[PDB]
């Protein structure tokens, strides 16, 4: 059911900017396994809670 595309959709859904969106998306594209990409996903969570404060 879940996919890598849905994840990309999450980024292009949250109210991010230009720079952080691009930077993160490139970093996300740099995926390979799962535990790694997950840790990077954890960063998305923090990023919003930072941008939003």
């Amino acid at each position: 059911k879940p996919t890598m595309h849905s994840l990309r959709l999450v980024i292009e859904s949250s109210p991010l900017s230009r720079a952080e969106k691009a930077a993160y998306v490139k970093s996300l594209s740099k995926c390979k396994t799962d535990q790694e990409v997950k840790a990077v996903m954890e960063l998305v969570e923090e990023d919003i809670e930072s941008l939003t404060n």
